[PDB]
RNA sequence: GCGGGGUGGAGCAGUCUGGUAGCUCGUCGGGCUCAUAACCCGAAGGUCGUAGGUUCAAAUCCUGCCCCCGCAAC
RNA sequence: GAGGUAUG
RNA sequence: GCGUAAAGCGCGCGCAGGCGGUCUUUUAAGUCUGAUGUGAAAGCCCCCGGCUUAACCGGGGAGGGUCAUUGGAAACUGGAAGACUGGAGUGCAGAAGAGGAGAGUGGAAUUCCACGUGUAGCGGUGAAAUGCGUAGAUAUGUGGAGGAACACCAGUGGCGAAGGCGACUCUCUGGUCUGUAACUGACGCUGAGGCGCGAAAGCGUGGGGAGCAAACAGGAUUAGAUACCCUGGUAGUCCACGCCGUAAACGAUGAGUGCUAAGUGUUAGGGGGUUUCCGCCCCUUAGUGCUGCAGCUAACGCAUUAAGCACUCCGCCUGGGGAGUACGACCGCAAGGUUGAAACUCAAAGGAAUUGACGGGGGCCCGCACAAGCGGUGGAGCAUGUGGUUUAAUUCGAAGCAACGCGAAGAACCUUACCAGGUCUUGACAUCCUUUGACCACUCUGGAGACAGAGCUUUCCCGGGACAAAGUGACAGGUGGUGCAUGGUUGUCGUCAGCUCGUGUCGUGAGAUGUUGGGUUAAGUCCCGCAACGAGCGCAACCCUUGAUUUUAGUUGCCAGCAUUUAGUUGGGCACUCUAAAGUGACUGCCGGUGCAAGCCGGAGGAAGGUGGGGAUGACGUCAAAUCAUCAUGCCCCUUAUGACCUGGGCUACACACGUGCUACAAUGGAUAGUACAAAGGGUCGCGAAGCCGCGAGGUGGAGCUAAUCCCAUAAAACUAUUCUCAGUUCGGAUUGUAGGCUGCAACUCGCCUACAUGAAGCCGGAAUCGCUAGUAAUCGUGGAUCAGCAUGCCACGGUGAAUACG
């Protein structure tokens, strides 16, 4: 069949929109502000790990909280990677801007990173069982309660196409009592493109 | 030259007894079926070889021609 | 448990 | 190697040959052994040497024979002379038997003949019909004729070499088993080549011929039916004699001997213990069957009736097909049989077992799947979509369920990708370089406009920043392709209850187990049991909503107790509603019955009872299902054009077919008037009031409102009155003409709505086919999105409100 995203399926439930605010008359323009500031921020921090994004409205300011396992590339050893964040940032807003940095313990916990992790690995030309294998064993590790994923796409070179998935623990998609993160994340390669999907069961 | 004939697409009636378009197969359409066939439901398709006559009216009665199948002639 | 009495 | 894969003659009688019980003596045919002789050289093999090593060459040795002669051994085979008995056979005493041939005999029972009674059917099928029958059946009784087979007994029971043999009696005959140890003393096992027997069909001659019955005839069936099916019916079937000599002739398993656990029937015998025989028990022989240990087997399975362990003998196999054919021979009256190839061709053929899928196989369970019912479609008109067609173009995609009111939650231009025309090429759209800086905006002219000519006029801000004109190449761009390279998203089986896995165990193994079973449940839900124990995905539940209620808060909502207003109005108050946060409650929780238990049925309380109702929630995977046209995306292709702009056109065509819907075909109705009761929703340059003008669509106006305040917004069906009186109608409302209104630059192609007139088809829908089990179907209006305008479509809303479920 075909699943419901399990994040969708959870907004307003157990999970907080990452979006926050309310708008009448602002709401397109603020909406597609905060989509154009997704795209810099993914832009020019993929290789920092960044892994969550909440945004926050009020007195005109744009507002951010970045979660980042390493928070010592968007800030660091020169202390103006935030504050060229929000130059550019203000360049579109047409706003202030004010940026939170948090450090995300156990970045093994995260779909989002697990899933960069496993693409820049098939990037790379890694083994999708290695991959796949590691990421797991890194998450049961990390502390998740249960863990799956799988990669779709020319596994390996091939014509036709399949599906690898592989799981340990206990992952319910249907309860709604499951604390789950989910991710999907997209690899280049030579013959196409590859889907990686992941979704980890967390503790409480 | 002598016999048969020429009527929807095919085969056959109906002509002798002027008004009557028929039987079987087929065709087209719609259903049944995953689709074709079969089956069920409806419909179309012939101015009766042709040109003239007679008649109120001709597939039908009269005449000439043109074609096909046989038989003769060659 | 055994023996018998239309198509693709 | 031969049960099932190729392979046991169909079975026997038996010449030849092969093989042969125990012991003593004799030999030395075979066997074994010492000696001598030879088996040439070259070559293989080993050891040395020589050619620059190697190849090659030389020297020497060794090996090699079912070799021969001679001399020795007697264990085994063989020959010879004796002896013995567990094999083999005769005798003796018993027992069974459908063993075979002949002759005769019995009664059931089918048919036929005659005669009574006797009246209109009988027969047969899925329905029939052909056929028999008033010239008298069918049936019923009596009597008679003719033939064929022999119920019960009768049984994985008997016998036989097999084929096969069932009514009884007699005659003539064969074989088997049991006991004895009398008799002979290995006389035996097999058995090529021969000889005979040998189901049924069939052949020749002559009888018989009742039934059944190939062929055949007629009737049905069918698309056709040279068939199943019906009614008739010749050969045959039966006998005598003689041929034929085949078989799924099968236990698909050659004959013989011995050995290697058991349990149990059954047949024919014997022996013994006990007991009044009877009866029970045990031991044993030859059969016949069931189940099973070892062992064998690819497995299935065989298993003292081996497919085990061993020996003798025979027959047969060597991939499938051609081919059991051809030539040839033998046999045969013939039909044909026995023996038995090749060329050529294939890359497999095949056996057993496993997992599924399927089944005009079975069983159990479920779903609007049927059935029961309600209302519909297919018929008419229109809207929409699709096909075909015609078109300059009629963009592209979707195609059984799972495409077709689908992408499109809005085709006048734009959209729009297509077509015609007119144009541009670093471009309509981005980065990097170089020059410059506000770029531009508004007017005029030629224009369909894009676009060209001019003008007026471009204020960049503090080297930097942001955006901009021109050069300039790198690049751009492609709704260009491939959804059979892809991602992601989606339907679908199916919200069906199933799909799997770790460890363990069984199996050579694939696989199985678990996950089956007995119950139960909506559910691999849950209990009991089990070589499995457990887990994961799913199911359920956690979520939202509806259904009752407590506390909090009472305005923009409510109005009871109160006054008063045209108005719940104003004052006042949150009583009650309403709102919406946190709680409560419904969990088989309790009682009765039954179950062992899970659970099932009933009962109570309560608003709600049995996952309360409804949602979302869609497992592994199937259809290489759809999507390169949402997006991204690998490869390929175009890149002064498959790119880009503008105008106009097309996506709305129209002989015709399908789907989905709206409108109706009327009296449970229509026209006219009055008139009660909704919910869910939307609104800022948007909703738009009141009042007014206009028949009306609408115009005017601008109140109030960023909204529980105000508006969109009379809700309509319902009800009440009057009329129409069952009619192509005052039904129906198309189509067309004229005139209006909106929207928008613009309403011909090609919008919607109004007024007047016209008044079309249609008087309840062929074969077929669809939704629905409850506030559902049906029916009535409302709102929202998209949207300037453009809905019978879509998604939500409430109003009214059924029928039925045997199964
Ligand atoms: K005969
Ligand atoms: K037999
Ligand atoms: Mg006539
Ligand atoms: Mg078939
Ligand atoms: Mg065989
Ligand atoms: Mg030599
Ligand atoms: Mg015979
Ligand atoms: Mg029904
Ligand atoms: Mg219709
Ligand atoms: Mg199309
Ligand atoms: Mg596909
Ligand atoms: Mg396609
Ligand atoms: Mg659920
Ligand atoms: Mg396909
Ligand atoms: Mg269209
Ligand atoms: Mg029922």
């Amino acid at each position: 069949g075909q699943k419901v995203h399990p994040i969708g399926m959870r907004i307003g439930v157990i999970r907080d929109w990452d979006s926050k605010w309310y708008a009448e008359k602002d709401y397109a323009d603020f909406l597609h502000e905060d989509l154009r500031i997704r795209d810099y921020v993914a832009k020019r921090l993929s290789d920092a790990s960044v892994s969550r994004v909440e945004i926050e409205r009020a007195a005109n300011r744009v507002n951010i909280t970045i979660h980042t396992a390493k928070p010592g590339m968007v800030i660091g050893k020169g202390g103006s990677e935030v504050e060229a964040l929000r130059k550019n940032l203000n360049e579109l807003t047409q706003k202030r801007v004010h940026i939170n940095i948090v450090e995300i313990k156990r970045a093994d916990l995260d779909a989002k990173l697990v899933a960069e992790n496993i693409a820049r690995q098939l990037e790379g030309r890694v083994s999708f069982r290695r991959a796949q294998k590691q990421a797991i064993q890194r998450t049961m590790r990390a502390g998740a309660k249960g863990i799956k994923t799988q990669v779709s796409g020319r596994l390996g070179g091939a014509d036709i196409a399949r599906a690898e998935h592989y799981s340990e623990g206990t992952v319910p998609l249907h309860t709604l009592r499951a604390d789950i993160d989910y991710a999907w994340e997209e690899a280049d390669t030579t013959y196409g493109k590859l889907g990686v999907k992941v979704w980890i069961y967390r503790g409480e």
